[PDB]
């Protein structure tokens, strides 16, 4: 079930809900943290982007990041992670898709996202201890999908809404 859409915002997301984010333009898509040892950032890159540095607002300040997208047809979401409050975001995972949809979810002890190349992208996860101060921000409209209906989230990620 597609709950939404919702306008951009920041909150402590309840566990077991995919945030399916649907941006229209390249740029920062989302960020999230448990405030202790994980800071996540997702950016969207348009097709045919040669190695370059782009500036994004992350964790409250401007940050320069290396990006590229070798595809002529798919857009590319890139997940960056830093593991300390004053560390350095580094590229961790990518999703290549012509549909410009990405998703993430919090569960007990994990954060999930989709990775690979549509239409055969699949879920990946990272050990993350959730807390009462955890928070996530979406810069684009998004939907919520219950974890019980993960198959439908996968359907949308790979094949479009």
């Amino acid at each position: 079930t597609l709950d939404g859409p919702y306008q951009p915002t920041s909150l402590n997301l309840p566990v077991d809900y995919w945030m399916l984010i649907a941006p229209t333009r390249e740029g920062k898509v989302a960020e999230g943290t448990n405030t202790t040892d994980r800071w996540f950032a997702c950016v969207l890159v348009e097709p045919n982007v040669q190695n370059t540095q782009r500036q994004y607002v992350l964790d409250g300040q401007n940050v320069q990041l290396h990006v590229s997208n070798d595809s002529s047809t798919s857009w590319k979401f890139i997940l960056f992670i830093k593991l300390t409050p004053d560390g350095t975001y580094t590229q961790y995972s990518t999703l290549s898709t012509p549909h410009k949809l990405c998703a993430w979810m919090k569960r007990d002890n994990r954060v999930y996202w989709y990775q690979g190349a549509t239409p055969n992208a699949s879920e990946s996860y990272y050990l993350t201890i959730n807390n009462d101060n955890s928070n996530v921000s979406s810069d684009a409209e998004f939907y919520l999908i219950p974890q019980s209906q993960t198959a439908m989230c996968t359907q949308y990620i790979n094949n479009g809404l």
